[PDB]
DNA sequence: CGTGAGTTATGGGTTAGAGTCG
């Protein structure tokens, strides 16, 4: 059905911050949460691939992929943590089930949201006390503010 | 450093137009 194909990485070593500037973190070594930090080295650096759809997507799609590592954030369903998947190189073909690697990333002035394309109702969302996880919106926090060049 | 008339559209350059590329 619907193909994707990576073009390239068009944003390096960036921070996601949530709307009530809590950075995204490590919680251990599975999965992602979000904290209010000072010194924003504890925070996670992300890069930024892009990829192309086979069809006329409405918005650009993007992976996830925490800088200078293997690993990639993967959606699961609904408030279910986002996992980070080993993978020895950037993926140049995603099908199927394999959309779940990717999401919708949209801007609404300086908000950014990421909506799975596996589940396109669903958003990277932080919960209060809890790790990084899809979900619907409020309670959640969807909206994330991009910090550049964090390396 | 990335193709080949496509999703040609874009937040963007990748957007022209078959020819560079090592
Ligand atoms: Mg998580
Ligand atoms: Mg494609
Ligand atoms: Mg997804
Ligand atoms: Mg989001
Ligand atoms: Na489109």
């Amino acid at each position: 059905n619907v193909k994707y194909n990576f073009m390239r990485i068009i944003k390096y070593e960036f921070i996601l911050n949530d709307a009530l500037n809590q950075s995204i973190i490590r919680a251990n070594d599975q999965y992602l949460t979000a904290a209010a930090l000072h010194n924003l080295d504890e925070a996670v650096k992300f890069d930024m691939g892009a990829y192309k759809s086979s069809k006329d997507d409405a918005k650009i799609t993007v992976i996830l992929r925490i800088s200078k590592t293997q690993l990639y954030v993967t959606a699961q369903d609904e408030d279910q943590p986002v996992l980070l998947k080993e993978m020895p190189e950037i993926p140049k073909t995603i099908t199927g089930s394999e959309t779940n690697l990717l999401f919708f990333w949209e801007t609404h002035g300086t908000k950014n949201y990421f909506t799975s394309v596996a589940h396109p109702n669903l958003f990277i969302a932080t919960k209060q006390d809890y790790w990084v996880c899809l979900a619907g919106g409020p309670p959640s926090i969807t909206d994330f503010q991009i910090l550049e060049n964090q390396a």
